């Protein structure tokens, strides 16, 4: 679903300080990058912040009430509880008052890393891209923080091609994306995940697997050809794995494969992986 706070790295407190407050007026809108059910997001200009800089604001749609006004405001107490990372979308401010919930964050100009991989790309550039995901991870998992939707369409690019993640989950278009089945992103999940519901950092483990599956065959969708169905599921479960991708080193290739062990604790830890990555 969207960013959670889970206990033991250990978790003192379960996340508003009005530090973050930024005045609405000093924002101009521009353009909408996407939307959700409940939630979008707008580029914007804004005066005075912390400089004069475009930033992404996130706010509610019309159809939202006070179940998803206080969605919105969890995810702004989370983002100001974990504090700043250079491969996270980091938290710039909040409008809380004088008007709807605005939450401003950085804007990534490249947009999307699924839209650029399908769009001359290097074997360094999907290595980097490999590592900086990982290093945005590895961070989420040292402040006890699952993600859940690890994936390419949800990767962005800033300055410098750099990547980022953060939670787009009220923003971003599930219910008109059939890669999320009546919703969830089934292809991208761990098998405890779809058979258990359960979900942890060994979980996005699994799904950071399928991503650099994504990244290394430039775009593909996973298990290409194949429909969610009752044959899917018991694929899975049997350990059915993905063909190394066209453009996966062996080395890249015998990392998925290690994210998709069957036993979460045979999986790597994200550390693991941006240490042998950085080899
Ligand atoms: C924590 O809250 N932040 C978010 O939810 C953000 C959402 N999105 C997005 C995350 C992905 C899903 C949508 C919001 C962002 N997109 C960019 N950059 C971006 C630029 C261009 C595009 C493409 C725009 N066009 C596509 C077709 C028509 C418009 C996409 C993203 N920069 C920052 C954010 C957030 O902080």
């Amino acid at each position: 679903v969207r960013w959670k706070i889970i206990e033991s790295s250990y978790t003192f407190i379960d996340p508003y300080n009005e530090k973050w407050e930024f005045p609405r007026n000093n924002l101009q809108f521009g353009k909408t990058l996407g939307a959700g059910a409940f939630g979008k997001v707008v580029e914007a200009t804004a005066f005075g912040l912390g400089a004069v800089l475009k930033v992404a604001v996130k706010m509610l749609k019309s159809t939202a009430h006070a179940d998803e006004k206080e969605a919105l405001m969890s995810e702004l107490k989370i983002m100001s509880h974990l504090g700043q990372h250079e491969n996270i979308v980091n938290l710039l401010g909040a409008c809380t008052h004088g008007g709807p919930v605005l939450v401003i964050t950085e804007y990534c100009c490249y947009g999307d890393l699924l839209n650029f991989l399908r769009r001359q790309l290097s074997s360094r550039d999907l290595l980097h891209f490999s590592s900086q995901v990982a290093q945005g991870m590895a961070f989420l998992a040292s402040k006890n923080c699952i993600h859940r939707d690890v994936a390419a369409r949800n990767v962005l690019l800033t300055n410098g091609h750099v990547a980022k993640i953060g939670d787009f989950g009220l923003a971003r278009d599930i219910m008109n994306d059939s890669n999320y089945i009546v919703r969830l992103p089934v292809k991208w999940m761990a098998p405890e995940s779809i058979f258990d519901c359960v979900y942890t950092v060994q979980s996005d483990v699994w799904s950071y697997g399928i991503l650099l599956w994504e990244i290394f065959s430039l775009g593909l969708n996973p298990y290409p050809g194949i429909l969610v169905n009752s044959k899917f599921y018991k694929l899975v479960k049997d350990g059915y794995q993905m063909a190394q991708p066209a453009f996966a080193p062996k080395n890249i290739y015998s990392i998925m494969q290690a994210c998709w062990a069957l036993e979460p604790t045979h999986r790597p830890t994200f550390q693991q992986i941006c240490s042998f990555l950085q080899e």
